[PDB]
């Protein structure tokens, strides 16, 4: 007797999640099945991808040695059997104002950065890097949050001492590397670049910093094929690329550039959740048909 998602308070939502009130201490953290391309939530839904990813973040949490937010197992009663295996018993932190964001790769914001200016968050790079250059070390790239419906804005390090502290901004800044840097080996390891990724952080009532996001999802980090990566051109999506190919393709009717995108096939919704389950099969070792659900 699982208690109703209605027996709880809606506090935050998101593109692709939610956030709900347990208790006084506690959240409950939901992953949807809904899919982002091109900053637009689509219309189709990918089956399963909520508790894909949320059997991902959980392996990834495991993996690594670092405090987190998780207070409870992924059948814990006081979760809702509707949302059982895409959503997770965690416990209310102070959040901190930063988008903690490593890139182990050039791209994106980051690469645009690069282009304009020759540095990205208030480092300068070697001259003659490109897209999906390799960097070395990982760059620590933080961002703040803007209004609804736009793009996170990249700062430099001195606007996140400004924000959370001279000594907690050295924190963050070496905890996001080491964080990403044991991710990265272990997911190249298993034939996966993680090009980039993007953490939240808290802290608990004894001061402690604590890691209070999703992790290591293909939402909140760029999964690249490892025997594909080649440095120079636009890497594919993992996940994505069929989703991405479909809409700008011949077939969707739909032109990017003017806008909300129509549905997708049924068969390329599909053809996404295999892929989803590729990356986490791969990467955990683990077999998804394992993982719980209602
Ligand atoms: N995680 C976490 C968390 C925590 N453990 N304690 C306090 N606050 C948060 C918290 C508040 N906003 N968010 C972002 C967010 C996450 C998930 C779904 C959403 F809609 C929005 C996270």
């Amino acid at each position: 007797m699982r208690p109703s998602l209605s027996d709880y308070q809606h506090v935050a939502s998101g593109k692709v999640r939610e956030l709900y009130r347990v208790d006084d201490e506690h959240l409950l953290f939901v992953a949807t099945d809904r899919i982002s391309a091109f900053d637009f939530v689509l219309d189709t839904p990918i089956p399963d991808k909520g508790r894909i990813l949320t059997a991902m973040s959980v392996f990834f949490f495991g993996l690594l040695t670092v405090p987190n937010h998780l207070a409870g197992p992924p059948d814990d009663p006081r979760i809702p059997e509707e949302v059982l295996g895409r959503a997770l018993l965690v416990r209310r932190l102070d959040m901190l104002p930063v988008e903690c964001v490593a890139r182990g790769y050039l791209t994106g914001s980051g690469l645009l950065d690069y282009q304009r200016t020759g540095a990205v968050c208030g480092h300068v790079l070697p001259q003659g890097l490109g897209e999906a250059s390799r960097l070395d070390p990982p760059l620590f790239t933080p961002a703040t949050k803007a209004d609804i419906g736009e793009h996170d804005m990249n700062v430099d390090f001195a606007a996140v001492v400004g924000l959370v502290g001279a000594v907690r901004a050295n924190q963050l800044r070496d905890e996001t590397i080491k964080i990403y840097t044991r991710a990265a080996a272990h997911a190249l390891h298993k034939g996966i670049i993680l090009a980039d990724t993007k953490f939240e952080f808290g802290v608990d009532i004894e001061g402690n910093l604590v890691l209070a996001d999703e992790v290591f999802t293909p939402d909140s980090s760029r999964y690249w094929d490892a025997a594909h990566y080649q440095p120079g051109v636009v890497q594919d999506s993992f996940d994505k690329q069929f989703v991405r190919n479909w809409l700008t393709g011949p077939e969707s009717g739909w032109d990017r550039a003017s806008t909300p995108p129509p549905p997708l096939p049924d068969e390329v919704a599909v053809a996404t959740r295999e892929r989803y389950i590729e990356a986490y099969e791969r990467i955990s070792g683990l077999s998804f048909s394992d993982w719980i659900g209602p």
